[PDB]
C-alpha cells in the first residue's frame, strides 16, 4: 500500500524551499510593511524581490501592474465585476463572452452578472476541449465589454489559443481576461505574447502556499477596485499584505519557471507513461489531444465503470485523483471518443482526472498503473457489461 | 542608546510561536485541498472543524450564526458594505448608511464609493471621549437607513464604543448593525450576542495570528450577497480554496487571545499605565481619550512643542516602533486644555504619537521607551524657536 497524490490540478504541495523562504515572515519578521519604522520596513527587500520574481516569471514589463490578491477567485471576481462596473453599468456595454468550461469563480460570477442584466454567452467547447478564435470573433458585438477565456482547462489540461483570441480581441477593441491558473509552471507564460489585458493566477497551483493569488493587468488599465480602502498594491487592492504569501508565491513562481525550463521531460514522460499504460486497458479513452495538453494531466474515461466509483476504489488504494465531465461522441472517422462538456450538461458522465507534478516519482506511477488495472478489473466484474 | 522595542501592536502583531507551530504541518506535510473527496483532501478536515469551533467560542457566537473566513478585515468590510448596498439599497427601499469619521479606511473609502453610487452616508463625528454615543445614532436613523457601521474600538486611541447600546437602538429602529471589531479581539471581552451586532469584522494579524486571514461574523446566517462568487466554500458565501494554514492559525490565535485577556487586563494594563504616567510627567503632554474607557494596551499622546512625525522618526532611531494618531486641541468643562480625537481628514488635526503594547511587552522595554521618549521630547523642544 502506498499513498500517491495525483490531484495536483486541485492543489499542490509547497516546495520545502518555498516554505523556508516564507518562514521568517511569521514570528521573526512581523512588522507591517505600511509602517515607517524599521520593524515595518524590514520585509521591504523581500517584497521587492518577490514582486520582481513574479514580473520575471510571467514576462510582464515595468509598465504593467501585478496586484497580489488572496486567490484567483478574488482575481476573477475582480475583473468581471469591475469591468461590469466600468463599461456596462457606467458605460454602453452589456455583453461578456466566456466558455462553458470555466472555473466556478468565473461561471457563477457570470451568472450573477446576468442576474444584473448582463448578456453572457458561454461559448461551447469544440471536440479538442477548446474554444477557437473565429467563434469568439463571430460572437463579438458592438456592446461586448469583455472576453474571459481560461488559459488552460483544469479537468482536461487542454491549452487554449489565447494569443489568437488576443489578436481578434484587439481588432475589435475589446478587453481580454484569461484565467491562467493552470498555465503557470506547466506551459510557457509570456503575457505580452499572449496579448491578454488581464490574467488571474494562484500560488497553490505551482507549489506556493494557499491563501495568496495574483491578478495581472496590462499597462495599468483602469479597473475599479473590488476591495477599497488604503493604498496597498498601488491603491488597487486594500488590506494588509500577506507578506509570507507574497514571498512564497514569488519563490514558487521562480521555481516553476526553472523547472519548466529544465525539468519538463520528467513530468511529461511520466504523464505519457501513465497514460499509455492506462490506455492499454480495453475500452479506455483519454479526453483531449495530448499534443495540446498540459504535461501533467490525464482525464480518462473507463467504460463500464463510473468515475466516482473509480475515484473511491483508488482512494481506498491510497491514490488521490479527481473527476472530469465528458460527453460521448465520434470523430470524423466515426470512431467513438470522449470529449469535453460543461458539467451542467445532461450528456456528461464522470471521467477520472489524474494530474502529476514535479514531485511525482516513477515508482508512484508503477504503483498507480498496477492499482488502476486492479481497480478496473475488480469493478467491471461487478457492474453493467 | 539603541534597543529594539515594538510598540506598534495596533498596526500588526507578532505571530505566537504556538500559532506558527499549529500552522506548520499545513504547507508541506498536509497539503490536500479540503474540497476534494480523497483522503489527502480530507486529512485537514478536523483541524478546520477545531479552528471554526475556536472562533465561535472566542467571540461568543452561537450555532445558528455564521463565521465566514475572509482574507482580511478589509475584505469583510468591503463585503458587508457592498452587500448591504446590493440587498437593501439597489434592490431594496433604503439609501442611507450611518458611520463615524474615525473608521478604518476599509470602511471610509468604501462608504465614499457608495456615495458615488447614490448612497447617502452620514460620517458621524466623535465626541470628546473619542466615541459615538447611542442617542446620536438614534437621532440620525430614518426609515431609509439600511445599515449602521461603527467600529468596536478605535485603532488610534483605543477608545471602546458602546456597541451594546447602539445595538439596542438599532433593534428598536430595526436597522442592521455592523462593527469593525479588529481592535477588540484580545483586548476586551467579545461576546457578539451581548454586543447585539448583526455583523462583525476581525483580522487575525491583530491578535497574534498570521497575515492574510480574517473573518466576518454574521448573526443568524443573515442573507448577505457574496463579495466573491463561485464554488460553495464557506457555505457558498465566499468562494476560493481555503487558506488552511491561515484558518488553523487564526483559530489557535483567537483561543490564545481569550486566554491571555486577563493577562492583558492586568499586566499589560499595568505596563501601559506605567508608560503613560511617565510620559505625562513631561510638561505640555496630553493623553487622548479617557483611560477608563480605553483598551488596556494603547496610548495616544500629543506633545505640544514637538511634531509627531519627527518624534516617530528619532524614536525609531532609538529602535522604538510606534505610530501616528489624529488629535484636535480643545478644553473640558472646567476650561482646561485637552487633546481630543478627530477624523484624519480634519484641518484642525495634528499628529500625536501612538504606542500600543502586547502580551509580549517587557518592563525593560517600557523603561527604555520612557527614557528615550523623554530624551526625544527634550531634544526636539531644544531646537524650537516658538515653544514656551
Amino acid at each position: 500500500h502506498m499513498k500517491v497524490y495525483l490531484d495536483n490540478n486541485a492543489t499542490t504541495i509547497v516546495d520545502p524551499e518555498v516554505k523556508a523562504a516564507m518562514d521568517p515572515y511569521f514570528t521573526q519578521i512581523y512588522g507591517n510593511p505600511n509602517s515607517l519604522h524599521d520593524f515595518g520596513t524590514e520585509c521591504h527587500p523581500a517584497l521587492r524581490k518577490a514582486m520582481d520574481q513574479m514580473y520575471e516569471a510571467i514576462g510582464a514589463r515595468d509598465e504593467d501592474d501585478i496586484v497580489v490578491t488572496s486567490c484567483a477567485t478574488e482575481s476573477n471576481n475582480w475583473v468581471l465585476k469591475g469591468v461590469y462596473f466600468d463599461l456596462i453599468k457606467n458605460g454602453d456595454k452589456d455583453h461578456i463572452i466566456t466558455t462553458e468550461v470555466e472555473h466556478p469563480s468565473v461561471t457563477a460570477t457570470c451568472r450573477w452578472l446576468e442576474e444584473q442584466g448582463v448578456r453572457v454567452t458561454y461559448l461551447p467547447v469544440n471536440q479538442d476541449g477548446v474554444v477557437e478564435a473565429h467563434t469568439v470573433r463571430d460572437f463579438i458585438t458592438d456592446k461586448t465589454a469583455l472576453v474571459s477565456i481560461m488559459w488552460a482547462n483544469n479537468e482536461t489540461g487542454a491549452i487554449f489559443p489565447v494569443e489568437e483570441i488576443s489578436e481578434i480581441c484587439k481588432e475589435k477593441g475589446v478587453l481580454f481576461h484569461t484565467d491562467g491558473v493552470q498555465a503557470i509552471g506547466k506551459i510557457p507564460v509570456d503575457v505580452i505574447r499572449a496579448g491578454v489585458d488581464f490574467m488571474s493566477f494562484s500560488a497553490h497551483k505551482f507549489h506556493g502556499p494557499k491563501g495568496v493569488g495574483g491578478l495581472y493587468i496590462r499597462n495599468g488599465h483602469p479597473l475599479t477596485s473590488l476591495l477599497h480602502g488604503g493604498e496597498h498594491m498601488g491603491g488597487r487592492r486594500s488590506g494588509t499584505l500577506n507578506v509570507p504569501g507574497i514571498v512564497g508565491m514569488g519563490k514558487a513562481m521562480e521555481l516553476a519557471t526553472y523547472y519548466l525550463k529544465f525539468e519538463e521531460e520528467h513530468v511529461r514522460k511520466l504523464r505519457d507513461k501513465l497514460e499509455d499504460a492506462i490506455l492499454e486497458i480495453p475500452d479506455t479513452y483519454s479526453v483531449g489531444p495530448r499534443e495540446n495538453r498540459t504535461p501533467n494531466t490525464i482525464l480518462v474515461s473507463v467504460r463500464g465503470v463510473e468515475g466516482e466509483a473509480m475515484l473511491w476504489d483508488l482512494n481506498r488504494a491510497g491514490i488521490a485523483a479527481s473527476t472530469g465531465s465528458a460527453c460521448a461522441s465520434e470523430d470524423l472517422e466515426a470512431n467513438p471518443i470522449m470529449v469535453a462538456v460543461g458539467a451542467d450538461s445532461e450528456l456528461a458522465h464522470t471521467a477520472v482526472r489524474l494530474s502529476l507534478s514535479r514531485f511525482t516519482t516513477e515508482e508512484e506511477i508503477d504503483y498507480t498503473i498496477e492499482q488502476f488495472k486492479k481497480a478496473v478489473e475488480r469493478l467491471r466484474s461487478i457492474s453493467s457489461s
